[PDB]
């Protein structure tokens, strides 16, 4: 069968934990009071939830309320456990309350207010490096705590540009990393899906978030939204193969003894690996540097084991110019 894989960092953090840390189903929810809050307006609608601006009418504090649709509601114990385990961490959203509506019979997660994808195509070279470092602080933190985010994308990064503050949000797909565990490949949003997901390789790890991060980086420095514009999950892999090449793609599936879905035979073809300088033009050359290209190259690798971890990414010369 497929060759097994392990994370090369934080491999055994959850195995040393008392079961309460990762055994989220065992967690008993302490429901707060929904009457403490008044919903002001809907901020967005997704397949998993609806997000609203709200006020805690007791203290007059602004909050963000995420009302969960049935698919997300069924996994609420996992998301709560992850949010509580990570609360206080660098650039992680703060879960403030857990409430249940007796009217609709649905649960909601209440978060401390965060000010705010329209911004990330507008940043200077310095601000891309600065904001990328802030995202890396959150990814190193959750990875070090044995958690994979699995949905890194611009919409899950809330930027308060006036105060140069950033939060990694929507931990709804986040999961505890257990070495040797086979995970569901139906995670992350299409343009940010790692090759491992697209080839149905289930024994993935934290490195998945590093591919997603590279997609965000490629989009920012090249001003190409999204960077890998797949029509569907099959065309998503073809778009990646037109950039990274088919030769390294086949070496990847060979290393892990994976077989592509035969439908790739009439759509994949053969593609040379392109050099990153190929995506440089007059409108984006001020955002590109040899350090940016070297860094990007080291994130966007087929082999999930060969990608920089969050910590190695923070050591990259691309971040030497960022005040620490
Ligand atoms: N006091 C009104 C209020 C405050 C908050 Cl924080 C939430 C809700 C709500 C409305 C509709 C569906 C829901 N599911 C879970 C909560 C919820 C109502």
């Amino acid at each position: 069968g497929p060759v097994p894989s392990r994370a090369r960092v934080y491999t055994d953090v959850n195995t040393h934990r008392p079961s309460e840390y990762w055994d989220y189903e065992s967690h008993v929810v302490e429901w707060g009071n929904q009457d403490d809050y008044q919903l002001v307006r809907k901020l967005g609608r997704g397949k998993y939830s609806e997000v609203f601006e709200a006020i805690n009418i007791t203290n007059n504090e602004k909050v963000v309320v995420k009302i969960l649709k049935p698919v997300a509601a069924a996994k609420i114990k996992r998301e709560i456990k992850i949010l509580e385990n990570l609360r206080g961490g660098p650039n992680i959203i703060t879960l403030a309350d857990i409430v249940k509506d007796p009217v609709s019979r649905t649960p909601a997660l209440v978060f401390e207010h965060v000010n705010n994808k329209q911004l990330y195509q507008t940043l200077t070279d310095y601000d891309i490096r600065f904001y990328m470092y802030e995202i890396l602080k959150a990814l190193d933190y959750c990875h070090s705590m044995g958690i994979m985010h699995r949905d890194v994308k611009p919409h899950n990064v809330m930027i308060d540009h006036e105060h140069r503050k950033l939060r990694l949000i929507d931990w709804g797909l986040a999961e505890f990393y257990h070495p040797g565990q086979e995970y569901n490949v139906r995670v992350a949003s299409r343009y940010f899906k790692g090759p491992e997901l697209l080839v149905d390789y289930q024994m993935y790890d934290y490195s998945l978030d590093m591919w997603s991060l590279g997609c965000m980086l490629a989009s920012m420095i090249f001003r190409k939204e999204p960077f890998f514009h797949g029509h569907d999950n099959y065309d998503q892999l073809v778009r990646i193969a037109k950039v990274l090449g088919t030769e390294d793609l086949y070496d990847y599936i060979d290393k892990y003894n994976i077989e592509l879905d035969p439908r790739f035979n009439d759509i994949l073809g053969r593609h040379s690996r392109k050099r990153w300088e190929r995506f440089v033009h007059s409108e984006n050359q001020h955002l590109v540097s040899p350090e940016a290209l070297d860094f990007l190259d080291k994130l966007l690798r087929y082999d999930h084991q060969s990608r920089l971890t969050a910590r190695e990414a923070m050591e990259h010369p691309y971040f030497y110019t960022v005040v620490k």
